[PDB]
């Protein structure tokens, strides 16, 4: 089985990253960026957030008895549902499909063992038009490895093609984004990050969750920083979020 592994696993529906839904109140609404929306005004601090992350294998064995051609989708909402004045309407969504090219290997060194090895293409889109559009694409390399508790993965990337309604992404982004996962018994600690040195600039997610049931886990996050989402991503805020899990990062 391997758990945390998304390429062994991907060899019913298949998860990729995680699927939550949680209600979260963030430090503080980036109202300038959706200044051009009517509702744009009168917005709270308090929205629903979600994530839905599918993988789908197309093509297992293109390379050999471990690998894979797939795809994935993971989708990120922030939806104002208290605000009934106008209507909740959804503030930002983040449609993020990739395709790639995955290993399941077992690679292991100092104690550590490789399980993972992705490399493909990544768009990423908040959907809006004008002057509200964002956007960005990126070659990158997933790479996951464990050891007794932990997992840690690490992601990095090439920044490709255009990115002219936000040409500064990657000042606020980085290169790369790191995931710590931890067992503690049940309870999957798991940290999420992503950091430019030469800028200072990024951000921080932290997370804890535990099982109700066998399909339903409890699960609190604490973000932290710039580029929560992409038309906050040169925005700081800190949220916090209580709410449900299906997967976690292992």
């Amino acid at each position: 089985a391997v758990r945390g592994s998304i390429i062994a696993n991907m060899l019913t529906l298949y998860p990729y990253d995680t699927n939550y839904l949680i209600y979260t109140q963030t430090s503080d609404l980036n109202k300038e960026a959706i200044a051009s929306y009517d509702w744009a005004e009168n917005a709270r601090k308090d929205e629903v957030k979600f994530q839905l992350s599918l993988a789908f294998p197309l093509w297992r064995g293109i390379l050999g008895p471990n690998s894979v051609l797939g795809a994935s989708y993971t989708q990120k909402s922030w939806w104002q549902l208290s605000n009934s004045e106008e209507s909740s309407p959804f503030r930002e969504t983040n449609y993020e499909p990739q395709l790639f090219l995955g290993f399941a290997t077992d690679y292991r060194f100092a104690g550590w063992t490789l399980r993972d090895v992705e490399m493909g293409y990544n768009h990423d889109s908040n959907g809006r038009s004008d002057p509200t559009s964002r956007s960005w694409n990126r070659l990158y390399t997933r790479l996951m490895a464990e050891n007794g508790n932990w997992l840690v993965e690490v992601k990095p990337w090439y920044v490709v093609g255009n990115t002219d309604d936000n040409p500064d992404i990657t000042k606020y982004m980085g290169y790369y984004q790191l995931k710590i996962g931890y067992h503690l018994g049940d309870a999957v600690l798991s940290a999420k990050g992503q950091y430019n040195w030469n800028t200072g600039y990024g951000g921080a997610e932290l997370g804890l969750s535990y099982p109700i049931t066998k399909h339903v886990r409890l699960y609190t996050q604490v973000y932290s920083g710039y580029g929560e989402s992409l038309i906050d991503y040169n925005f700081n805020q800190t949220r916090v979020g209580v709410g449900v899990m299906l997967n976690d990062l292992f």
